[PDB]
């Protein structure tokens, strides 16, 4: 093992590699979400831009994990990326539910890794997660919950019109 | 024939003149679309501006074909311009369908002319179409499809209100 | 199929989806190349930055294919992304050979798709490839060949010192 | 004890004083490293500047610990500073190994103090270490590992020439 590696367990190393995979899979899911909303028969540009920016954020998350892995003297291992769970994502409401579910799985993986670092007495790992991932997920998920609430309120009224209004007046375009 | 004319078939020359006519007819259709939406009893300014800008684009297309015709040593021939297929264009939805149909006819004429240039081994013609017309039509038609989808979604909900919202929140004014 | 789709064969649609997959796989290969060179026991920063920028370029390629797919009225389908062919990439020389091999596979897939568009008389497809992919690959591959030559010349002399000099004096850091 | 002191154990107080001593000793080691490389018969200016900047960083570390000690109502106690372990530091490679060893001892003392704060339920201490010391050491040690790798690769080739190239092309001067 590495000349620099110190207080860095194999359990944490491997879990960091799994987390990289989860983040790249999320990024890929968000790419598929974004381009679904760009279809001519869906055509909600602000929704497309929302999911494409999330694709970027998740890729950046992964990259940040990989940088850390190298900083600790671990070794990055890449595995196959599973395709997104759906080919078509339904309405804005369906999509935003799927996104929240996804984020909550990432958040749980983050919390599991934190618990691992704590069990291994790896405070650098814990600090790294706290500083760059945990707060960001909480803020993201809150934002998604808020969006969901606003979508629900809109489409309960009139589904088509509601979706158009959300995209125009809440989402960036 | 011309001192400069080289690898420029009469078949292509004539088809370029027909394409100029199609483009000027489209321009004229779009003028009629634009001013319909400016009527006091229709009064959707953003729709009027959308179709007037398309009138301009099609005129520019024609002008660009005529410039090319002269560059190749062909001779521009003008024929009568047929009036637009309708005097009244119905709703925003009806209008946007009519526009897509029109664009798809232009696009097909572009593809037919490209196939002609290829059969005649006229790579300058093909390149000219590729560079200035084919990509532009594809982008336009996609934009129109997107608009149509958004109009459909809006007016399925409530026809009058939907149309007003589209014009205010998607179209430039 | 789509309201906008015109002269867009299912053969081309499917091949565009396969090309997206190839590009995202290349992007992922380049991510693994980049982070290998960031390991404490490899530590060639300019090499890492070279491969990370290529990761970005390939992702952008894919995104550009997906945008086009939607513009034509095709439907994006995502499949599993295969992990990179190696976990460790050897020397700068080995890595640059692997990269050239990869680029040449992309280039061949581009040429195959071009031949398909030509057989299907899809000039928009051909133009799209010509404009955004074919020239870029040729330029890239030439650059990689040049790098390879310079690496070979350097490491034939003294392997370690040569590699350090290439990274410092040719690569950006 | 102090009017302000709260949740601040004597065990932590004393360990903070020992850490100040370790940091000032490291600073002094780095002063000796820096000036060795400034000798007329060694004359590697970039190496001298690298170690002098590290001397400064370690002094700043100590100062930051002392500030914190006072903030918590502890009392700073100074002890003798042991001279550096060597009077002459050999090659750039030998020096960089010695530096990594030193940093890893500081890092271990940081981790031990963190474990102490955790055992004492002193979250302010833990946070203080996480925020200002743990990440910084990890980044430093990674940088030193990278340097070591590059030095090794260079001097395996030709010792004198390699050392000169590292100093000129990697180190700041
Ligand atoms: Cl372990
Ligand atoms: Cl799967
Ligand atoms: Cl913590
Ligand atoms: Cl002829
Ligand atoms: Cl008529
Ligand atoms: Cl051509
Ligand atoms: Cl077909
Ligand atoms: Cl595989
Ligand atoms: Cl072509
Ligand atoms: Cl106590
Ligand atoms: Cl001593
Ligand atoms: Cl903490």
């Amino acid at each position: 093992s590495s000349q620099i590696r110190q207080n860095y367990s194999t359990e944490v190393e491997a879990a960091v590699n799994r987390l990289v995979n989860l983040y790249l899979r999320a990024s890929y899911t968000y790419l598929s979400l974004g381009f679904y909303f760009d279809r001519d028969d869906v055509a909600l540009e602000g929704v497309c831009h929302f999911f494409r920016e999330l694709a970027e954020e998740k890729r950046e998350g992964a990259e940040r994990l990989l940088k850390m892995q190298n900083q600790r003297g671990g070794r990055a291992l890449f595995q196959d990326l599973q395709k997104p769970s759906q080919d078509e994502w339904g309405t804005t409401l369906d999509a935003m539910k799927a996104a929240i579910v996804l984020e909550k799985s990432l958040n749980q993986a983050l919390l599991d890794l934190h618990a691992l670092g704590s069990a291994q007495a790896d405070p650098h790992l814990c600090d790294f997660l706290e500083s760059h991932f945990l707060d960001e997920e909480v803020k993201l998920i809150k934002k998604m919950g808020d969006h969901l609430t606003n979508i629900q309120r809109l489409v309960g009224s009139q589904a088509g019109l509601g979706e158009y209004l959300f995209e125009r007046l809440t989402l960036k375009h």
